């Protein structure tokens, strides 16, 4: 299977360096719900800021500040946890007065907002997220800043970020070392984790293959375009490739990748023999998903970071802002920029 470090670029291998995360101010990530609270119901949410914790380390804290079931705090997503980051908790909590949560009180964190709500938070359950990066001792300006305003035409590959595969690489290490066997998986945490990381290395590695195409953004035969920003996708057909790739190249659609799983991957003919050809040597890993019932899924190929704006504080330190949507990594994005 592809390592992570030799995954294909998009603009090619970076030819300059540079210091991510030096310091967390140097990393901040806005989380973009979509949506407001309830305002009622069984659930609180709990906007808040932190600096220098995880979603876990803050979901659980405040789990014994209302000393309630640490799995009863719930959330979009795991916001890193080396960086200044805002996001969304939520809390099942019973119909008892809300709580003072201006009473939370943790080194490093802050509450911003909290209010009723009906449901809690599905992970991934989420728009976007708005980031503010600086990257430090850069070697290489010219390189950074033309690769910058390349990519903002060109994107970059959409692979998912090495923290989904958890530390060492544990949650793949662990997806493996499962499929070798069929030993329940009692923990459903981890169950969810190493099954996500194999089905994430699964898409990364067939991206890192197309990418190795003259054109990697031309629609085939069979190919599954998705709608831009939404979830919604459908099959190309030689007849319409023409029309599709002038909607592709307007970013209108975005080429997919499968996201090995139960059931049909959605690609169809030449498409589909493609991206079966990419993992042909991953029969455990595939078997483990299908064997796990994770329905195959689509994810764009590409990605686009939005409102990519940056300046130069001098020749060797750039800040960085855009938006990406949820699922995206910002390390996606600073991969194609320097080498760290």
């Amino acid at each position: 299977m592809i390592e992570f470090d030799n995954l294909t670029y998009l603009h090619g291998k970076p030819q300059g360096t540079g210091l991510l995360k030096a310091n967390p101010e140097d990393f901040v990530v806005v989380e973009d719900l979509g949506f407001e609270p309830d305002g009622e119901g069984e659930h609180i949410l709990v906007r808040i800021l932190k600096n220098g914790c995880n979603t876990r380390f803050v979901a659980d804290a405040l789990a014994k500040f209302l000393k309630i079931h640490a799995r009863e705090v719930s959330f979009a997503g795991q916001k890193d946890k080396h960086a200044v980051t805002e996001q969304w908790l939520c809390a099942r909590v019973p119909g008892k007065e809300m709580p003072d949560l201006s009473a939370f009180q943790l080194e490093g964190c802050q509450v911003l907002e909290y209010a009723r709500h009906k449901r809690k938070l599905r992970l991934g359950a989420l728009k976007g997220n708005a980031f503010t990066l600086v990257l430090r001792e850069v070697s290489n300006r010219d390189d950074v800043e033309q690769r910058l305003i390349d990519i903002c035409v060109k994107g970059v590959p959409n692979y998912f970020g090495a923290q989904r595969f958890g530390i060492g690489g544990s949650n793949l290490q662990g997806a493996q070392r499962w499929a070798q066997t069929n030993t329940p998986v009692r923990d459903r945490n981890k169950r969810s984790f190493w099954l996500s990381a194999a089905r994430s290395a699964l898409f990364n590695q067939i991206v890192a293959e197309r990418l190795k195409k003259a054109d990697v953004n031309q629609v085939v035969d069979g190919d599954a375009l998705q709608l831009a920003g939404r979830g919604s996708w459908f099959v190309a057909t030689t007849e319409e490739l023409a029309e599709l790739q002038r909607r592709v190249n307007d970013k209108e659609l975005m080429i997919t990748a499968a996201l090995p799983g139960s059931g049909e991957w959605g690609t169809q003919r030449e498409a589909l023999a493609f991206e079966q050809a990419a993992v042909a040597a991953e029969t455990e890993l595939q078997a483990l998903l299908v064997r796990e019932k994770v329905e195959a899924a689509r994810r764009a190929m590409l990605l686009y970071p939005q409102q990519l704006s940056w300046n130069w504080w001098d020749d060797v330190t750039v800040e960085i802002r855009f938006w990406l949507p949820a699922g995206s990594f910002a390390t996606s994005v600073v991969r194609e920029l320097i080498n760290t």
